[PDB]
RNA sequence: GGGCCCGGUAAGUCUCUUCGGAGAUACUGCCGGGCCC
């Protein structure tokens, strides 16, 4: 079975980032997908990307800046509230002071320190650092 | 069998609460469609 199409997507980001390459061809290429990749954009860990039309589910070339020391998919996407991310930064983000949580809230996606600036709760979905 | 999208829902979830419920709707689920492999 495939992995599903955000954790794929994160996984050959952090691979291709590892390996230096200064691009990367996402498949899947879903609306959540977009979203994430705009949160990671916002906050300097990837440069440009863009949507590809291939008349299927589309595709991102994204623009790798070695910014990145590794991301992955949260699972299950645990519910958290406007003041449980702590537990969560200790249990994703290794490096104090480093990194953030991407978290899918009622008012979109974004990072958990704008959730958070925002007092909202939502579902875990990813972490970069 | 897998995946993408549209509309609806609001069970899960989040926010608030007079704690009865109310509001929200991104994700999961559910209903109805379109489509790709």
């Amino acid at each position: 079975s495939l992995m599903d199409p955000l954790a794929n997507a994160l996984n050959h980001i952090s691979n291709c980032e590892r390996v230096g390459k200064k691009v990367v061809y996402i498949k899947p290429a879903s609306k959540l997908i977009g979203r994430v990749l705009k949160v990671m954009q916002d906050n300097g860990y990837i440069g440009e990307f863009e949507f590809i039309e291939d008349g299927r589910a589309g595709i991102f070339k994204v623009e790798l800046i070695g910014k990145i020391n590794k991301c992955g998919a949260i699972k299950p996407r645990f519910p958290v509230k406007k003041f449980g991310y702590e537990k969560f930064e200790k249990r994703y983000l290794p490096a104090r002071d480093f990194g953030i949580l991407i978290v899918s809230t009622t008012q979109g996606v974004m990072s958990h320190e704008e959730a958070k600036k925002r007092g909202l709760g939502g579902r875990l979905l990813a972490y970069v650092y």
